[PDB]
């Protein structure tokens, strides 16, 4: 059909195809019958697509970043990054309200919190660069009366390479002449990535087929998750759709007068692999892809928010959030006052911008934000049981503002 459209429509039939191998294979007895021996080679494909995907993460968010930020003027970088800002916070805070007003009416039913924002802060400014490549700053407790004590998890640490990339960028910019060789290296670096990605872009409907069937093997008896907590994930996906199909779109059409749809057409692969992936920061490289190819938007421009709003901006993160607050709330009869409403949705704010982009990645924020709200955390072993499926429908919007954002910004520019 075409280069980008033949893409997307592989995507979609990977997706689809996906969905009904998986239901195939549980129909024909599914993990019982295939057995752990046979399930890790069926789901290989899927964990080939995320380890590609993850191996680019680093690469091309630090030389995309250091690129788009040694680009500009430090007053207009400036002037760019607070409307960035303020676009995401201002999102967010839709998407947390959105879920808290459709859990109250469809009624569905550990780290401390300045700990957390501690770790959020040493993350932002990680105190080696090699290291925060692949590790990330985490506090535990010890019983010396618990006290903190940190050490450097696994994972990736993308939102302090994001900081020193665009600090790095702006010295260069600062520099003159002499940073004019390292801004060329880079630039260069991030277009053999680009490539990378391009070729990994045609593997991505396999691993995505296999993701989604694997995941939908895995978890079997899918019908009697639904009967346990149909209201939960009707909301959750219900603020997820009204988020990505209505309130962003109406946003973007609102401030760019163009059409929204035909923007998520162009980036509809990189959903479906958020989607296959359950994970912002791998599906990040393909939506910068897209959005520079089948979408207008500027390449210092993308290069510079997409990665920032992969970090940052999760406004699926803050719905899934706000809704599993509201339906625990109302598990344990908990009133909800207008002050309970408010600490909720800035508590599932906060947290969203310090969520790592990562598989199961809101159930962490989801401990400290109820004891915000100081709602009991047992009931979150019942999230778990629907969150691989509800996580996957936040990565899609987590992404989807993104984008969103990056076309809007390029009005900005224009
Ligand atoms: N529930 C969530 O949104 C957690 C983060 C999600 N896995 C992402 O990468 O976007
Ligand atoms: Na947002
Ligand atoms: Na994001
Ligand atoms: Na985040």
């Amino acid at each position: 059909c075409l280069r980008a459209n033949l893409l997307v429509l592989l995507t979609v039939v990977a997706v689809v195809a996906g969905v009904a191998l998986g239901l195939g294979v549980s129909g024909a007895g599914g993990a019982l019958a295939l057995g752990p021996e046979r399930l890790s080679a069926f789901v290989f494909p899927g964990e080939l697509l995320l380890r590609l995907l993850r191996m680019i993460i680093l690469p091309l968010v630090v030389c995309s970043l250091i690129g788009g930020a040694a680009s500009l003027d430090p007053g207009a970088l400036g002037r760019l990054g607070a409307w960035a800002l303020l676009f995401f916070l201002v999102t967010t805070l839709l998407a947390s309200a959105l879920g808290v007003g459709l859990a109250l009416a469809l009624q569905p039913g550990s780290k401390e919190v300045l700990d957390s924002f501690l770790d959020l802060a040493r993350n932002i400014f990680p105190s080696n660069l090699v290291s925060a490549a692949f590790r990330s700053y985490s506090t535990t407790y010890e019983e010396r009366v618990k006290v903190p004590v940190g050490q450097e998890v696994e994972g990736m640490n993308i939102l302090g390479l994001v900081v020193f990339a665009i600090v790095f960028g702006v010295a260069l910019r600062k520099l003159g002449p002499e940073g004019e060789l390292l801004i060329r290296f880079f630039n260069s670096f991030n277009e053999a990535t680009m490539v990378l990605v391009s070729w990994i872009m045609w593997y991505a409907p396999v691993g995505i087929m296999f993701l989604v069937a694997g995941k939908i093997v895995e978890m079997e008896d899918v019908g009697l998750l639904f009967a346990r907590l149909g209201k939960y994930i009707l909301c959750c996906l219900l603020g997820h759709a009204i988020h990505g199909l209505l309130v962003l779109p109406l946003i973007y059409f609102l401030f760019t007068r163009k059409n929204p749809y035909r923007f998520l057409w162009g980036i509809v692969t990189p959903l479906a692999t958020a989607f296959g992936t359950s994970s912002s920061s791998a599906t990040l490289p393909l939506m910068m892809k897209c959005v520079e190819e089948n979408n207008g938007v500027a390449k210092h421009i993308s290069r510079f928010i997409l990665p920032i709003g992969a970090t940052v901006n999760m406004d699926g993160a803050a719905l899934f959030q706000c809704v599993a607050a509201v339906f625990i709330a109302q598990l344990s009869q908990q009133s909800l006052d207008f002050v309970k409403i408010i600490t909720i949705l800035v508590t599932a704010t906060a947290s969203s911008v310090g969520a790592a982009g990562i598989p199961a990645g809101g159930v962490l924020t989801l401990a400290i934000i109820l004891e915000a709200v100081n709602l009991p955390v047992d009931h979150i072993s019942l999230i778990l049981a629907v969150d691989w499926l509800v996580d996957r429908s936040c990565t899609v919007l987590n992404v989807e503002g993104d984008a969103l954002g990056a076309g809007l910004l390029q009005n900005y520019v224009d």
